[PDB]
């Protein structure tokens, strides 16, 4: 069922966090997470000097995942408020195609060890973000997993 | 006289950037610049995870410097081309230039010269493929 996805897409996510933190304390390399809500994308990238963010391209993990459909995500840094807007959808980002240079993560994973204090929501569409399967951190880099409620 | 003054002011962004790597290197923390030609302003910025980049406050050197109104600023990477009221009153843009703790820097060029000049072959400071770090005076080298 769509719970039983959330879950599975909340246990992906904490996953590959944990991967990309371990990655940048043994390999001295910052990488970053974009979490784009509207397009319900996660996407995993590393900090070069010369070309800036660029996707993480690695023979450990894929990185990107977009939700299946019926599922939503949403997200807070460190004490702030969700970021997602009410609306169902977001007239510009349904084209695939431009209308009218990798954007750069909300979620930074330090050589130091540090993270980006944020959580990261994966819900059923037509519920709310609120107490839901779910990533933290904290700056420290500790990071934890939690079930709804 | 204004071309004394890129020259100074050449030197100093070298000096400013030379002491960044250094200090990315020792600390293991990212630093970077920014450079807003229209303003004439380089920023030197710290990464950090819980509020990203923001101006480096540190005790050596200042984190923002703006060239005085005759000088103009412009910059290549790599082989590129030039380029409310609250309701209680208890209610920083990127570096295009990444100077990391690895000790890699944006390979670029930001040269500094007289007002309306070309921004070919003038005071310059430049990080190139190889790591390394120069300021040129006017011309190309030997
Ligand atoms: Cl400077
Ligand atoms: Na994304
Ligand atoms: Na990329």
């Amino acid at each position: 069922s769509v719970k039983d996805e959330a879950k599975i897409s909340a246990q992906s996510f904490y996953q590959r966090l944990l991967l990309l933190n371990e990655e940048a304390i043994l390999s001295g390399q910052d990488f970053g997470v974009r979490i784009d809500v509207d397009t319900r994308r996660l996407t995993f990238l590393q900090l070069t000097a010369d070309k800036g963010w660029q996707k993480w391209q690695n023979d450990k993990m894929t990185n990107q995942t977009t939700l299946k459909e019926g599922l939503q995500l949403d997200f807070e840094l460190g004490g702030g408020a969700w970021q997602k807007d009410d609306r169902l959808f977001n007239p510009g980002s349904l084209f695939d195609e431009e209308m009218f240079q990798e954007p750069a993560p909300q979620l930074f994973v330090l050589s130091s060890g540090e993270v980006t204090p944020f959580t990261l929501s994966i819900f059923p569409k037509g519920q709310e973000p609120d107490e839901q399967w779910r990533v933290t951190a904290q700056e420290n880099g500790t990071l934890r997993l939690l079930a709804p409620g």
